[PDB]
């Protein structure tokens, strides 16, 4: 919780911040958003990859073609807006944009308008406070992930949650932290909400987003890492059965960042421990908030 | 619109019923609903097959694993209520359950409990005007409906509906009323929100529920019906091609009733309008509101 | 061979039914045929389910769009003529609808006709002068049928049969008389050119159209004279080992007619011989062109 | 139309070139054909790539198994002769192997052998006069390209082509120029009759031939030229969505050359017009027939 | 244990029953084997379904291509002679043909022949002691089972239970009694061991043999004595959903005879007991060994 | 046949390991097992990527949980001590893990251990004397290798290869020396028991283990071969025509080396006998026993 949340345009107290219940996206899950970092640094509080993330919310609300009044720049400046305003140095933020009290014809009527969201917030780490030392026990769930032509997995949007829901509440009942889905064809295609990636003989692995696999920033952040740190990357197919013999195995997010697994399944990946290269990979990832990093790709935009 | 909404129990003015932004199924699409309808009838306003749509609500939240407060009997009484109280003798009747305003972690922190509304107010043809009888011109989607072991389509679930969104707007931005999707394997499913039925040699054909098909209660009817008139009905596979072999072809729904579809991707159905064996049944269905069909099934249930 | 083909509505030395090089149906597998036969019967020459070829030879091109300008009465006309033309008493006609010298573009220009050929000829038995009797050897193809939203199995057009070239060939190019495919599944779909039979304990199998077989008119016949025997008959899918495990197992097609199979992969099919239900089958099939089967269905269409 | 067409050796005049209706490719799509284009140059008229598509016919052939007489170097000298012939300076060629008046068995008598036809007229731009600078309109087709291991994708054949005709007349029928059609998989495969490229952050995108992708000629000269350029290429399996997330796509083919795609499904790619590295692409290709750009791999034919 | 077995034509004790450590069967899986049940009723000790079992294990050995010696006759003799040369009046028979120490290489040399063993002990509940009053807590696994031509899932052989191995040690490993697998469609196959039945409003649902599922015979007995007391039993392909929406679901087999499932994945089903059907089934099942079910199909075969 | 074979840990009589008949992995395929070949080289008898393939026993076991007392050190020296008590030079040694006498249920009862056996004997060339040299006649079978997630295929088990069986034994039952499988989406696998490679314009191509094909220790010895010779390797998804249009084709395993594949379906590959990078392969692959070829990677283990 904070104070003001930005909806459509002005600031308004969080209280205040509501919307009727016949709202299009309560019942037909007709909504897009994106999670977004803002932390502490060197060069105080900073956005990670901003201008990516409100691009990525422009994207997946073009496939579904929600029409969105507020330009990437609009959405930039709110989203700094609401930092400020609640004085937050370092919070998550939520952008969100859904069809609201329109019809209930599954088809919103033409000339309608979404609304827009933005909240920001403290939030620790998603999978737990000793996750990124110590990593989480994974399972691979019974329940796969949506098939290619059905509902387009490159789109962040609100329906396509279902599935994280019942792939991830599964793990959980079942004693282990998070949830590893295969797509329909019985490959790997990630978490429950965050990518997947394998370390075998000191090169890196992760599925294409063929595999079901949305387009992680942070993915995409990583892979421009590893290729930094003269690491070679392999974006492949994987099977099931690579996770067990992998030397090491992690997760990607923004909300989760970069969590170890240390085991699926019950079978031990490596050493049970993070291993040395998804540790050289957070030391590089979190060394551009110590400035150790060197911002050569302009990921960090100052909230000033 | 009308003048109230049930909510968690209680009547609230139309214009009151609100919710936070942040709620869980906004973001997340987790939320579960039915959809029912009041008629007018020769016994005064009658609620068709009230007790099967709550327990249907009820079903589709238990694959979810959503807590329900409510029995199917308070639920149904509060059904009638909404009814009573907004001066109503037919309209639409909407429940929704839905994950509230908790965490912001996609899986709801336990001990939690869902928000029920229910909403009744007047509502015309889905399909059109004219479209129960002309009937209406269907093009099959290039979209395709969820896999089996994915995003379950036995249960009616809000996050379901990104995929009717994009099969119907598709075939309505063609010209078309309706869009019909086949599933994964490339057999015909259903519309984007109503059962498809065709009629071959005066015989009746259904995909099954395995089809990635919804297990619609006016589906149902239909079959039951069907079977008192003593026509054959058979549940099986459909390729694509059948609907241009079909002698008849028509939709089934809460909204849209039963619907004749006249053509298929431009190619005429039979004779162009609405077929005998479909008339038949039209008849016979509607003819459970004018007391000439016998409700041996107790489907009418009184509004009072 | 024979004297005469009609050739658009006229009758033409065979010698003369020629046309362009550059026709669009020999670049591009635009064209939809059938395969019908003329028996001596009881009531002299008759040609067997004559309308029922015609309406799918209408059905065919329908799928396909292709514009047919003669009514399938004037086609049954038309086809009753080449026989009388020809002087023949037994023959196998061949209808074939064909996009002809029009553009080279695949989509033929708008307001273009389609050539239509009737010819008329005496054939044996298709799988062999011996096969009806004493059966043939089978073998699956490593070749799989048409996937089924690709190209439409239900239609009987020209390209399809490069499917069917390369299934029967296999079979042949080892000694076999011919093959058996499956679909994409993994599932029975039916020979290289006619349907597929099963006989266990008594009771009828064949695959649904749905597994990618044809829908064959010999098949359908097959199905109701089996019903009147008082054999039971289920339509369902069928694996690849059930053709092992199977009492009997037989082809059937108009050019084909009724042909057991006596082993399928080497493996022998019960007694190696025509099986006690086949046999039934043959007798009830051929008795309709002898008077001792009666033609209940009005399937005998005397040319006169 | 031209003077005179290569049929089995011998020059024939146009209008002569005449084959028996009953021959076998008429009524079973058994045929192969290629399809090259004569281009004017600095150096006079030149058979683009002319080898490779003669190598392809036979390569076509060979899966099959159709006998071809004429050996890669009669069949060019013979095209060549075509070209000269008929006087022309600019043309579209047609080989074209069928299997002609033999049997009406689906498979061939032993023995036999096929008949040859090369074809070559004045032919424009395949989508438009105004499409290789505008671009086209294109839309995703409801039907599928043929599955793998049923009608081989990697043989130019004609019975392959009524796939194209469904999936291109769909999109005719919708206003667009041109259909984009999935596998049975639901990723990208091409388009009717042209294969696919897409462009993201100055990358070249390309589905593999396992997409059931015919191995275009200009796909791989396309795919030379870029390297030559120092652009990135990757032949990878794209998803559907990544369509409306590319910088700009593309179709390459023989008769379509390098037409830009503006659109796709009405949502627009880029900027709406002919993007720059399609561009630099078109520059690069068309200037091997000014001098600009040098033929270092041996693709110009002289014709004489 | 027990005190002789049979080993290919002679009883030898059972510490005796040797074979090499190089035998075939050890390395690569190729053994066919049966699980069969004496039972001790009113009639003394009696084999049920005796020639039905014998039968499968010779069509499961036809499949494979092992060579028997010999018949079912002689198979049923020896397997009576194992019975009463132990002393046994109720116990589980297991009778297993295998290669034996022949060649290293993956296929046998020919001429070889099989060996054959029969093997009788006294054997409990499969399931547990109390599993068929009270019922069995399931887990639906992340393994699905195998492909429909891939490895005949119609044979009962060794390899197949590498599959069983994994679904149930999958559902014992988090505290399940047994799992149930999915097959690679997504739809319910059967339990890691035996067949899996659904009861939804009086009506009886199990997966046909095309879900990957084997030819169960306790299964086909269970139809059969269904049909008896009136009781529609319906074979089709079965959603995962289907478990939670099922009035009562129970699992059959040899070993496992009728046991109920109260539970799947956590999710109660109905009451949580023995269902009404389920006992209905259940007695009239035991019955046949008290006298009560009369033995109309000759399932009963007696020992002596 | 020798004289010794290591049995837990003792040198037994090979006449002596016998295992009893009730052994576990007898009747349900619960085996893990290696191919290892000791070669006789200039630096005297040397087991070839020994540890490579005692670690894969380990995580073929671990897969399938099955406990293992050994080290692979322990294996190793064992390995080594087979061979010298044997007194070979070159042999073929067989490491073979499996479940033994414990219950009859299908999950071993816990706190259960393995029994272990490394057996070396003489063994010549798997596919022929003359076939490393003249090279092989393969055919692709009509069954095809286990989907992704039933039967995990990284896994060298024993109850794998009943799908060797079937599909190596079709290829010989028709003439042939081996058989390829295709997966099950209809792209090549490998061979029944050999790793696939084709050469096309001087790159070498092999299909990924998500292929269903097993990680070959050859198949990876190749590619860092081939690397070491500047031949560009790429590791693709290969269709099934691509064996006819392919330039070379070879198959590689332990007990088959390095074999070309002349043809493929009666389809001539090339020239018909071994190609040209083939060969450099095997010089550069039969050099490291030599000297010829650097063993840089350490593939030589020393037997003493
Ligand atoms: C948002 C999301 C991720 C994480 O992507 P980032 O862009 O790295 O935040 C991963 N998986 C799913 C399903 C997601 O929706
Ligand atoms: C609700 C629904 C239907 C219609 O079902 P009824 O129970 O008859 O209202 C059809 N298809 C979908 C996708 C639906 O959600
Ligand atoms: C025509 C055909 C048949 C036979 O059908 P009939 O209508 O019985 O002649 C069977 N299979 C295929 C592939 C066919 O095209
Ligand atoms: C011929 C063809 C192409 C274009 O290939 P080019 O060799 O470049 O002429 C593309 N798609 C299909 C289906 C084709 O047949
Ligand atoms: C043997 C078996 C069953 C049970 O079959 P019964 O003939 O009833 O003993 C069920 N499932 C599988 C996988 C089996 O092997
Ligand atoms: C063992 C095996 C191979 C060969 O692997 P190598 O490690 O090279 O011996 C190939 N295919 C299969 C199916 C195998 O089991
Ligand atoms: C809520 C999360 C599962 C998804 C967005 C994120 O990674 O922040
Ligand atoms: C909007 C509709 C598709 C909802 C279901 C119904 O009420 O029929
Ligand atoms: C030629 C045949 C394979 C097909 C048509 C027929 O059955 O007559
Ligand atoms: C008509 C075209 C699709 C043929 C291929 C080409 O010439 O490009
Ligand atoms: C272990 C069991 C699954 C074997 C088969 C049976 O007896 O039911
Ligand atoms: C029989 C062989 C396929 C076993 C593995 C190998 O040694 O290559």
């Amino acid at each position: 919780k904070a104070d003001y949340i930005w909806f459509n345009g002005e600031m308004v107290r969080w209280e205040d911040a509501k919307v009727h219940v016949m709202s299009h996206a309560l019942h037909y899950g007709t909504s897009v958003f994106e999670g977004i970092r803002c932390y502490d640094s060197h060069k105080g509080p900073v956005v990670f990859r901003h201008r990516e993330h409100m691009q990525r919310l422009h994207d997946s609300a073009k496939i579904y073609r929600f029409p969105v009044s507020q330009s990437i720049d609009e959405l930039m400046e709110a989203c700094r807006d609401v930092i400020r305003k609640n004085n937050l140095t370092s919070a998550y933020i939520r952008p969100l944009i859904f069809v609201g009290d329109v019809g209930m014809g599954v088809n919103p009527p033409a000339g309608y308008s979404t609304d827009v969201i933005i909240a920001a917030f403290p939030w620790g780490a998603y999978l737990g406070a000793e996750a990124l030392e110590q990593g989480i026990d994974a399972m691979v769930s019974s329940w796969n992930r949506a098939a290619p032509n059905t509902i387009p997995t490159a789109a962040k949007a609100g329906g396509n949650y279902l599935s994280s829901l019942l792939v991830g509440s599964e793990a959980r009942r079942h004693g282990y932290q998070e949830g590893i889905a295969l797509d329909v064809n019985g490959y790997i295609s990630e978490g429950a909400g965050e990518n997947l990636f394998e370390v075998k003989d000191g090169v890196l692995f992760t599925p294409p987003f063929t595999s079901s696999a949305l387009p992680g920033i942070t993915r995409d952040a990583i892979i421009k890492l590893a290729k930094e740190l003269g690491i070679e990357v392999r974006e492949q197919v994987l099977s099931r059965e690579s996770l067990y013999l992998a030397d090491e195995v992690f997760m990607s997010g923004t909300a989760a960042e970069i969590t170890p697994v240390r085991s699926v399944d019950g079978i031990q990946v490596g050493e049970g421990r993070c291993g040395p290269v998804t540790k050289r990979i957070q030391q590089a990832f979190f060394g551009l908030f110590t400035g150790e990093t060197e911002d050569k790709w302009g990921w960090l935009d100052q909230v000033n």
